[PDB]
């Protein structure tokens, strides 16, 4: 299939990602409401249930809605059942309208549906060529009091109606019983509730198990991709480990949220991003877009900056997920937001990279500060607005053409209030001249592009002032950029020479199967290179043009760049593919008595690539947690470890450049052939 067919779940770089609350869109079906206190058919009350349901999306898929507005994924609430009680939080009345206050994971959420229900929007869906997110929410079930098993349903988890535990007499340690997170450091924010959901234990071998047996359910059910929820509170190992049961079971585009707060690198959040296996909703790019767009405050240095950092600092940056608004911030317009500030503001998300997600409701202009009141019902579905006429133009451009799917980004123009950058992949360019300036317009002259020889039409018409521009083998005729404007101008052509632009997903153990989307690979099955590694033949599990499947081959375990050879003509090489050792186990390492002085951290090291096969860089674990689960002077880290296999390693204390390693054998340890285990050792 090409890169571009809805049958693609290993990348939505080619997408546009439309996010919705299923409460707040439309009520399909009147007859799945809640009753009581619960519901309110006006919604104006935004902690109750509105009725919003899978039906509901059924019929704007059927009526082509979401068709007309040109967008081909739907990110939708978590479809899992949630607590049906209502919790009273200083005499107002909350509901889990928004999907992440689950109880069972194995049954959907009466509400939005029955199971037929969800089967029916992934069908419809399919056969629209919508693509179907979920949000996951693995971190905890719902809000408990210990001390009170009467408030709410006392985060009680249910697999598939059979109770297996509540957090008042948990025995058997389903859950961390840690207190409440101050969120003064990662540490802190992992191994204790947030606020007073329940946190899951996932070193309990029954929940590490539990999760990974409740996805397989809904990846069997035809989903398409996993938005995760707060990947920040849970170990990093844990999540890689669960990561790769889903890779080696039914591959999908899976991403998380790790909020920040500005543009600014965080090492933790690159860290992540590069290593978990999955990326991340871009909040770097978001504040960026929102300074320059939606509040002044930055110009469009901060905006080119921003795309640079981002680049420099994710090993793929087409995979994170962009958006100027979301759940949890304030809606992007606002009375002191002009909607052609808006306008620009998507123009800019969905020709940059990265996957673009619009909020529902973006169309409309829907306004709201803070939860719940950015979670206002859907107010019309118009097909009039400029917002709207703006995405069904510029959507379609990144299934028609690769430089805005997969291409690179270069600054072209600027000063403080216009930006002119240009996509580009093989011969396929896309320029964008943006001129935030809402009262005067900026000459340009000495614009140089890649374009070809030949005169443009803007791609938007006309509809945000943009212009029609001259290229003379890459020099552009002088122009005026109006008052804000924005134009688009892009040249597409056949690629002949094989150029990856996707590979997904980029981590997996041998047997595994990934996709490789671009260009130019022809109709004759070639060879593919995980290294020096050629893969031929029946490896190769099909070969077209934009798109080849093939098995991870069984070689060492390490880093990769993974190249194609089509008829001879090698491609660019796409960096950093890991190879695991195998199956993944998560393991907790523990070590006792390790004295460090001020500053010095301890880090850990071992025979296997997972460990880093010893070294003392980047590919090291940690640093390794010293206060919550264990505390100083014992250490402790949670790992995901091929299962099944004796391991050796070391832990090593590093300050600067000075690295000190435990004296005597290394340690050993067999890892489970499933699950989890802990191992316990004192530093030698
Ligand atoms: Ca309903
Ligand atoms: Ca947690």
């Amino acid at each position: 299939d090409p890169d571009t067919a809805v049958t693609n779940k290993q990348s939505f770089s080619t997408d546009v990602i439309y996010q919705v609350f299923t409460d707040r869109f439309l009520d399909g079906n009147p007859s799945n409401n809640p009753t009581g206190a619960a519901y309110d058919a006006t919604c104006s009350n935004l902690k109750l249930y509105c009725g919003g349901d899978w039906q509901g999306l059924i019929n704007k898929i059927n009526d082509n809605y979401f068709s007309d507005l040109g967008v081909t994924a739907l990110w939708i609430s978590q479809p899992v059942e949630n607590i049906f009680a209502t919790i009273n939080y200083s005499g107002v009345t909350n509901t889990a309208y928004h999907g992440y206050w689950a109880r069972d994971f194995k049954k959907t959420n009466p509400y939005f549906g029955t199971m037929a229900d969800f089967q029916n929007l992934i069908t419809t869906a399919h056969a629209k060529g919508i693509k179907i997110v979920i949000d996951f929410a693995p971190n905890h079930t719902s809000p408990a009091m210990e001390t009170d098993t009467s408030f709410a349903e006392n985060g009680r988890l249910y697999d598939n109606g059979t109770l297996v535990g509540g957090y008042t007499n948990d025995t058997n340690g389903y859950f961390h019983h840690n207190g409440g997170s101050d969120f003064s450091s990662l540490e802190n924010g992992i191994y204790k509730n947030l606020y007073d959901l329940a946190d899951f234990n996932h070193n309990n071998a029954t929940i590490d198990k539990y999760f990974k047996d409740a996805i397989k359910l809904w990846l069997d059910m035809g989903v398409d991709g996993i938005r995760v929820d707060a990947v920040k509170h849970m170990p990093l190992g844990w999540q890689k480990s669960w990561m790769s049961s889903i890779y080696a079971h039914k591959p999908v585009f899976t991403f998380g949220e790790w909020f920040l707060g500005s543009a600014a690198s965080d090492a933790d959040n690159t860290d992540f991003a590069n290593k978990s296996g999955m990326s991340l909703l871009d909040f770097r790019f978001n504040s960026a877009v929102r300074n320059v767009f939606r509040d002044n405050t930055s110009n469009m240095y901060a905006l080119d900056s921003m795309i640079n950092s981002t680049a420099t600092d994710y090993n793929q940056v087409n995979d994170q997920v962009t958006f100027i608004d979301n759940h949890d911030m304030d809606r992007f317009k606002t009375s002191a937001v002009n909607n052609r500030r808006l306008e620009q503001a998507l123009a800019f998300t969905l020709t940059s990279r990265g996957v673009p997600a619009i909020y529902y409701g973006t169309e409309q202009y829907l306004t709201g500060n803070g939860d719940p009141d950015n979670r206002a019902k859907m107010p019309s579905f118009s097909k009039s607005t400029t917002a709207f006429n703006v995405i069904s133009k510029l959507a379609p451009l990144r299934k028609s053409n690769p430089a805005i799917a997969y291409g690179s980004t270069q600054q072209r123009w600027i000063n403080n209030d216009v930006y002119v950058y240009e996509r580009k992949f093989g011969k396929s360019v896309a320029v964008v001249a943006v001129n935030r300036n809402l009262s005067t317009s900026a000459s340009i002259t000495g614009l140089s592009t890649s374009l070809p020889t030949g005169s443009y039409t803007d791609v938007l018409g006309g509809v945000l002032n943009g212009n029609n521009i001259t290229s003379t083998n890459g020099s552009i005729n002088n122009f005026t950029l109006a008052a804000g404007a924005t134009a688009v101008w892009q040249y597409t052509t056949a690629e002949t020479t094989p150029t990856i632009g996707h590979v997904g997903p980029v981590m997996g153990k041998p047997g595994n199967v990934v996709t490789i989307d671009g260009r130019g690979f022809g109709s004759t099955k070639g060879t593919v290179y995980f290294g020096t590694t050629a893969v031929t033949g029946a490896a190769i599990t099909s070969w077209e043009d934009t798109q080849i499947k093939v098995t991870i081959p069984s070689v060492a375990a390490g880093n990769y760049a993974v190249k194609v050879a089509a008829s001879g003509v090698n491609s660019n090489a796409y960096n950093n593919f890991t190879i695991l050792t195998g199956d993944q186990v998560t393991v907790r390492f523990v070590v006792n008595n390790a004295s460090t002085t001020l500053g010095q951290n301890l880090y850990l090291t071992g025979n296997v690539a997972e460990l880093g096969n010893w070294s003392t860089g980047s590919t090291a674990i940690g640093p390794a947690f010293n206060q919550v689960i264990h505390q100083y002077p014992t250490w402790y880290y949670d790992v995901s470890v091929p299962a099944g296999k004796q391991l050796e390693f070391k832990f090593f204390k590093k300050n600067g450049s000075t690295i000190t390693w435990e004296s005597g054998s290394n340690h050993t340890f067999t890892t489970p052939a499933s699950g989890t285990a802990t191992v316990t050792v004192n530093w030698q």
